[PDB]
C-alpha cells in the first residue's frame, strides 16, 4: 500500500522513485507509455479494472492493440498533442468498453519526469 493520492500535483516526482513492484501498491490504475503509445509499465490495480494481465500487455501499443476504444480525438488526440508539445496534464472521464463490461473511469494523463514517457492514471467513478 503505497500512499499517493490520485491527481496529486507532484505525482510525477513521487512515481519516479518507484519500481514495478511498488507500482502495484498504488490505490489507482497506472500505465506508463512511450511517445508512440507503447506500454512500458502497467500495474496491479489497472489489471483489476480492465481484466488485463499486467505482464501480457507490456510491449503492446495501447492505442492500436490493447485499447482501441481510446483511439479517438477525446483520448488519443489529447495524447498525441501532449507528446508533440512536450507538455501534457489533463483529466477527464471516459468509458472503457472493449472486450469488457462498460466501465466509467476518471483518467489523468501527465508527462513523466524522465525522457519520453507519459503516465495514464485511472480510478473508478
Ligand atoms: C478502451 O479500449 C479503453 C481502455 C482500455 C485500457 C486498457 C486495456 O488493457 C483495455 C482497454
Amino acid at each position: 500500500m503505497e500512499h499517493v493520492a490520485f491527481g496529486s500535483e507532484d505525482i510525477e516526482n513521487t512515481l519516479a522513485k518507484m519500481d514495478d513492484g511498488q507500482l502495484d501498491g498504488l490505490a489507482f490504475g497506472a500505465i506508463q507509455l512511450d511517445g508512440d503509445g507503447n506500454i512500458l509499465q502497467y500495474n496491479a490495480a489497472q489489471g483489476d479494472i480492465t481484466g488485463r494481465d499486467p505482464k501480457q500487455v507490456i510491449g503492446k501499443n495501447f492505442f492500436k492493440d490493447v485499447a482501441p476504444c481510446t483511439d479517438s480525438p477525446e483520448f488519443y488526440g489529447k495524447f498525441k498533442e501532449g507528446v508533440a508539445s512536450g507538455n501534457l496534464n489533463t483529466m477527464f472521464e471516459y468509458t472503457f468498453d472493449y472486450q469488457m463490461t462498460p466501465t466509467k473511469v476518471k483518467v489523468h494523463m501527465k508527462k513523466a519526469l524522465s525522457g519520453d514517457s507519459y503516465w495514464v492514471f485511472v480510478k473508478r467513478v
